[PDB]
């Protein structure tokens, strides 16, 4: 139907905006701490601690299958990256501190993305 096509054009445009948002978020992680999944070879107990792992590569695979229906879903996954790290790692670590910085800096980007998703519809 033409209605289905139009919904698909909206999904595609959301996907384009989310890709730019994701690049901007990942620049706030110049150390690449959050680039890839936590390795189960190197942290074999990780899944006893963290139930829903997340990382930027995993987000990127989802995005390119147009798997985010809205910004809420995308923010949930970004929040998991930060929140998993701040539970698994202690306050006095390079990992926890990188999370806090990504959160603070990413909040700016997300504040305007929420306005752009609303605005462009």
């Amino acid at each position: 139907s033409m209605e289905q096509v139009a919904m698909e054009l909206r999904l595609t445009e959301l996907t384009r905006l989310l890709r730019s948002v994701l690049d901007q978020l990942q620049d706030k992680d110049p150390a690449r701490i959050f680039a890839q999944p936590v390795s189960l070879k190197e942290v074999p107990d990780y899944l006893d601690h963290i139930k829903h792992p997340m990382d930027f590569a995993t987000m990127r695979k989802r995005l390119e299958a147009q798997g985010y229906k809205n910004l809420h879903e995308f923010e949930e996954d970004f929040d998991l990256i930060i929140d998993n790290c701040m539970k698994y790692n202690a306050r006095d670590t390079v990992f926890y501190r990188a999370a806090v910085r990504l959160r603070d800096q990413g909040g700016v980007v997300l504040r305007q993305a929420r306005r752009e998703v609303d605005s462009i519809g």
